[PDB]
């Protein structure tokens, strides 16, 4: 069964386990806000999927998902999912 290997689009339904960004940075947890302080708060919008530190694309970004990263100098950055052919 599909795995969430790949995005539709640019990924507002994503909710693969992508954690990384594209130049390799750990994303940083939704449910945590250091070292970058943010409101894109799981629980205010479930059907985000904004799950662990994954991938994610909650401000419906045409250039698809990102996460905040663990690099304190870093606020965000892009992840590298790839589109569902
Ligand atoms: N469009 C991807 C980055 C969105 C970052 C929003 C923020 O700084 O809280």
């Amino acid at each position: 069964e599909f795995s969430e290997e790949c995005m539709h689009g640019s990924g507002e339904n994503y909710d693969g386990k992508i954690s990384k960004t594209m130049s390799g940075l750990e994303c940083q947890a939704w449910d945590s806000q250091s070292p970058h302080a943010h409101g894109y708060i799981p629980s205010k919008f479930p059907n985000k999927n904004l799950k662990k530190n994954y991938c994610r694309n909650p401000d419906n970004d045409p250039q698809g998902p990102w996460c905040f990263t663990t690099d304190p100098n870093k606020r965000w950055e892009y992840c590298d999912i790839p589109r569902c052919a």
